[PDB]
This record gives structure tokens, sequence and C-alpha cells, in this order.
């Protein structure tokens, strides 16, 4: 996150760290069993770790538990990072209470205007690279879809939305890919692409997640 803010131990409870022997991606949990990533994120040997502040120091409200399986959206493309979705399922069920807890799936999409937070352990430098080992805030507002198609000519689809400030100097980053951007209580957004971070006229690009409730429903419903 870039331009942002320490966001505070465990104040945001549904954002979860994956790790493969080091922090690659973030994620949101959305039951005690599931967590909501980007599928660029994919790989194998992922662990989920929840209950994160510092991801360098084990601070007592940790859960660790490894994925059991990833389901890639089954229309994802990793060249235009359409259907950039990803869920992943614990092998064992967390323990939920107030610093490890799910967060809600839309009943509607947002819309443009609306505040949101965004939060990662990604870069906070848009040029060079300095990575928080605390979890990083950014509140953020959706852009409307015309100032995003107008930032990215030909690559913004139905399944995206920009958030964020044409002005530059606040945004997602490396490492920050597969988290969540909250809106009112409902996850509505993941960390999905840009071109660099924080740079003038492009704001960050987010997966838009209430085109896949449904999808998100039955998958968990049969898995
Ligand atoms: N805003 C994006 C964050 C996802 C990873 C690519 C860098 C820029
Ligand atoms: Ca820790």
């Amino acid at each position: 996150i870039v331009g942002g803010y320490t966001c505070g131990a465990n104040t945001v409870p549904y954002q979860v760290s994956l790790n493969s022997g080091y922090h690659f991606c973030g994620g949101s949990l959305i039951n005690s069993q599931w967590v909501v990533s980007a599928a660029h994120c994919y790989k194998s040997g992922i662990q989920v770790r929840l209950g994160e502040d510092n991801i360098n120091v084990v601070e007592g409200n940790e859960q660790f538990i490894s994925a059991s399986k990833s389901i890639v959206h089954p229309s994802y493309n990793s060249n235009t990072l359409n259907n950039d979705i990803m869920l992943i399922k614990l092998k064992s069920a967390a323990s939920l209470n107030s610093r490890v807890a799910s967060i809600s799936l839309p009943t509607s999409c947002a819309s443009a205007g609306t505040q949101c937070l965004i939060s990662g352990w990604g870069n906070t430098k848009s040029s060079g690279t300095s990575y928080p080992d605390v979890l990083k805030c950014l509140k953020a507002p959706i852009l409307s879809d015309s100032s995003c198609k107008s930032a990215y000519p030909g690559q913004i689809t139905s399944n995206m939305f920009c958030a964020g400030y044409l002005e530059g100097g606040k945004d997602s980053c490396q490492g920050d890919s597969g988290g969540p951007v909250v809106c009112s209580g409902k996850l509505q957004g993941i960390v999905s692409w840009g071109s660099g971070c924080a740079q003038k006229n492009k704001p960050g690009v987010y997966t838009k997640v209430c085109n896949y409730v449904s999808w998100i429903k039955q998958t968990i419903a049969s898995n």
C-alpha cells in the first residue's frame, strides 16, 4: 500500500496473508473454512495465516492453517486478468473471534463514489521498494467506469473496477495482490492489477466481487 496508514493490530480481522515460505499475497476470510483471493495468486503449498499484524513476528493472535484445495475461476484469463478470483479452502476451520472474522459478500454491486478500505502488506513505495511488516490500510473511492476505461483503454472488462486517485500517490502495490476492498462492510473488490503503483492517471484495478457471488456460494456448497 502506497500513501496509506498503519491499520493497527487486528483491526482488519478478515485480512489474511498467504504464505509459501514467505508472504506473497493477501486474501479475505469469507467463512470459517474459505478464503477469497486473486487467481493470479494461485500456487501450490499455500498456508493461510489469519490474525496477523506483523507478518515477521509471532504476536499471539495468529492461526496458521494449510490450504486443502484451491479453486481458480473457470474463466480466469491470466493475460487479460479477466475473472481474477480464486477460492482457497482451509484444511481445518478457523476459530472465529474479534480478531479473526469473516467479511460478508455483497448483495449488490457498489457504485462509483463509494468509499472503501483497501489493505495489505505490499510495497509502500511507488518508485523503489520497501515492504512493511505490519498491515497497511488505504481509504479510497470507487471510480466511474468511464474514468477507469479512459485510464486504461481496451483493458477494463465488466468484471473490473478502478478505485483510488487519478492524481496518484495513494494505491495498492506489489504484495497487496489478492487482498480486500471492503465498502460498507461488504467485500466488493480483490486487489488485481494496475500500471505501476500510485502513478498519475493509473489507479488500481480490482476484481468486481459482486459478479461472482453465485459462483462463490455454489462452489462453497459443493466443495
Ligand atoms: N495496484 C496494483 C496492485 C496489484 C499488483 C500490481 C501492482 C499495482
Ligand atoms: Ca505475526
